[PDB]
């Protein structure tokens, strides 16, 4: 109903302009060392890991730049963004080979010099997010130079798609848990997000190529050649791989000792693959192209997370399981649930079965009643099936605002755009 | 005989030293304007042409450049190069967009400004070479940049290889004759042996890696998948277009009313085969790795060349013919005899059947006896079977002097080779 629509806004808004953002507001800005503080504990007090990640770096520029492009934050989110990228530029950008670095500490000084292509799909999109939302040249000058750098030094020109860590130097690394033999959905995904937003900043064709060519790489050879849902590691060749950790690592490893079948390699989780059909929708708004172009691939992957993934009984999306759909770990992690908010929102505006309002619903109250802290405004990261914070640090290297604040605001876009219709 | 392979050197280092260099010598350094003077008829004069292509000035850098490290030209051909590389840079050179345009015209304005990979492989070639020759960083530098704006603007990350055409900001043309839609042999096999000599230059990781990718591409999608004969033209994914002309050109359309099949679409080169498979030996001798790493391959090409392509009745190598072995046009152009004196030696040198000797020394006999017009020093260009000159210019836009003076001074080297074995 559209009482029930707005409800369901008024209570994201209320919550993101007096809950989630102050909570950052009054908190990360670091004026002594530059760039901002993300390390905060069940308390929301200073936890003291002497590191500003790239991820954490770029990921609060993302935040703030679109977020005051939506026009919240009091006017006050553009110069934090600005804060963040001068830190991004004088801090972490490598003048000698170019790149920016994927550690540094709390006083700025490099740490992890190396060249990882996660971190610099997010400086991508947070970059040219940065200068649609200020204007601010720097944002595109350095995401093109990123660009640039990853056509030359990463992409595979003989089996396409990309290599994903370099040593400082650019040269490829090593085997196996070194990164420079395998091509991953992680990865993948997330340059076609970085490069909708900066082809939205550009305009420019190189961009438009290559972001249509990115998404033809993951539906083509990433997701599922059947079921269409996220296959995580292959190798050069796009064979599927065994799936191992790598040095480098950018998320706490969890292991749910009840979790089903944890020796199978089918594995597919609920919210990335929920994640991915809405940047490609999004993809598609930036291209001008109907969803009806990748109509087949959008609904295998909604389908599956509505399916098997969404916890009717309690709420909120499960972790992961089986490609053909048996369920393997029901723990309630965080980034999840966002991605599946914004969604199941696109699953019900595009295929526009009612079953998706439902999860969406389901999600929302689960978020809301369960796994929003409300006495600091932050997330717990991480809950047993049944809505019991398991882990409750409240951001950290990893963890800062990338995932939530970004569902509140864009769902609260789509329920309007759902009432509206 | 050890006593033959002497005679056949001699004919070679006499020729090369007093009549193929001192043709061009006397001819082509522009003073006045800059660049090279490449136009002359069937006397050795100017056939007024107003065109200097992208094309004569950097196959003249290399053929300078190459020269001058091998010990030919009486020292004068380095600073005939550097001549040529300033003509390069200051009427070539794309200060605003980067790459090299495709034509200017005598007095050095830019009359075509495409960017057109067939021309910046010559470049990344010449001017690679032109650094190992001389130490001008120069070369490097200009040959690295036209690499990176290759792996920018060309490269297609999803099906590989490399988008070939584009206007002068770097926007793919347009379908069919205007070049944005196919792959072809003649730029991937010419950006493998700008590639070597550009990783020769530099040593640079990205530069063995990508060589080796493009050696691949090579291989696995653009040779036949039976016959391993190069197939000249693709669609993006890689799938058999047919073949067509293409607005900007690069050598003068011949048709033989007298050759079978003109309908055909399954016509191979054999002077285009034995190029690539020496080409790939002399790769690999660069990468340190054994020929036999492509055994099958080389043994393909080689074989296919030799068992079709060679005239045993008249001399030289015939123009075309089907993938499966019947020979199409039997015509004798300059450019294929010159790869075949090459593809013929190295075919001795890893196969060592006595046959490749045997088909060197009838290709030698037909360059020596029939297609070298001694008058002037300069090669006829295209003869009937018998040897009889149908065109007589001696030089132009696209017949310089790249294909001949490599021909004769890595054929002398070659023939050292197997005496010495």
């Amino acid at each position: 109903t559209s009482e029930k629509i707005a409800s369901l806004r008024q209570e994201i808004e209320t919550y993101l302009n007096t809950g989630l953002l102050p909570f950052w507001i009054t908190r990360t800005v670091d004026k002594e060392n530059g760039g901002f503080l993300t390390h905060f504990d069940q308390f929301g007090n200073d936890s003291g890991e002497d590191e500003k990640s790239l991820i954490a770096q770029s990921r609060s520029v993302f935040t703030y730049s679109s977020a005051h492009r939506a026009g919240y934050g009091g006017g006050v989110l553009a110069e934090m963004a600005r804060h963040g990228v001068d830190y991004l530029i004088n801090n972490m950008w490598d003048n000698e080979h170019g790149g920016f670095y994927w550690m540094t500490n709390r006083k700025g000084e490099v740490t992890i010099d190396q060249k990882i292509v996660y971190g610099l799909s997010f400086c991508i999109y947070s970059l040219s997010e940065y200068t649609l939302a200020t204007g601010d040249p720097r944002g595109r000058e350095y995401a093109e130079k990123t660009f640039d750098l990853l056509q030359k030094y990463a992409v595979d020109t003989h089996y396409g798609g990309y290599f994903e860590m370099f040593n400082r130097d650019w040269t490829l690394k090593g085997p196996g848990a070194a990164g420079g033999d395998r091509k991953t959905l992680d990865v993948h995904m997330h340059l076609m997000e970085a490069y909708t937003t900066l082809y939205e900043c550009t305009g420019q064709e190189i961009h438009r190529r290559k972001l249509l060519e990115t998404i033809e790489l993951l539906v083509n050879k990433v997701m599922h050649p059947e079921y269409g849902t996220g296959i995580p590691q292959f190798w050069a060749d796009w064979s599927v791989a065994p799936q191992i950790k790598f040095d480098i690592v950018w998320g706490w490893a969890r292991f749910n000792p009840d979790g089903l079948k944890s020796a199978a390699e089918d594995n597919t989780s609920y919210g990335h693959n929920s994640e991915f059909a809405w940047l490609l929708m999004h993809a598609l708004d930036i291209l001008g192209l109907p969803y009806d172009t990748y109509r087949e691939q959008i609904t295998k992957s909604y389908t599956h997370a509505v399916e098997n993934g969404v916890d009717w009984e309690f709420g909120g999306v499960y972790v992961e399981g089986s490609h053909a759909g048996q369920v393997y770990d029901k723990e309630k992690e965080f980034w999840q649930q966002a991605e599946m908010l914004i969604g199941m929102l696109d699953a019900y505006r595009f295929l526009k079965d009612e079953k998706y309002l439902q999860a969406y619903e389901n999600i929302h109250r689960f978020v809301f009643d369960k796994m929003i802290n409300h006495s600091l405004g932050e997330w717990w990261p991480l809950m047993t099936r049944e809505g019991v914070p398991i882990w409750k640090h409240m951001s950290h290297s990893w963890k800062i605002n990338y995932h939530d604040v970004r569902s509140m605001i864009q769902s609260i876009v789509r329920l309007d755009k759902i009432a509206k219709g």
